[PDB]
């Protein structure tokens, strides 16, 4: 992948998260944030999300309560580089299990 479309869809993936979230109209506080480039989520528990770049690798990185995970670009799709699995759904499954409440975007 280039970097010109790197940056293409990386923004675009920003600009759709900043959307979403602040869109969010849930009984749960759900707190976003952009920092140097990267974006927190804060939950009422305390616990975090963050998403951030990772420009030599085109990869996109997502770390949670749980775990962490790196993002290739295959299909039009943010795919896991070790279990397949799409950006969007573990990123709703996890932001759910940390806000105690169904965050689905779909």
């Amino acid at each position: 992948m280039n970097d010109s479309e790197f940056h293409r869809l990386a923004d675009q993936l920003w600009l759709t998260i900043e959307e979403r979230l602040d869109d969010w109209d849930g009984d749960s506080d759900i707190d976003c944030e952009i920092n140097g480039g990267v974006l927190t989520i804060t939950f009422e528990n305390g616990s975090k999300i963050i998403i951030n770049r990772q420009e030599p690798l085109h990869q996109v990185w997502l770390a949670t309560k749980q775990g962490g995970y790196h993002f290739d670009l295959k299909g039009d799709e943010w795919i896991c580089d070790r279990s397949g699995e799409t950006f969007w759904d573990l990123l709703e499954q996890a932001a759910t299990q940390q806000a105690g409440e169904t965050v689905s975007f779909r």
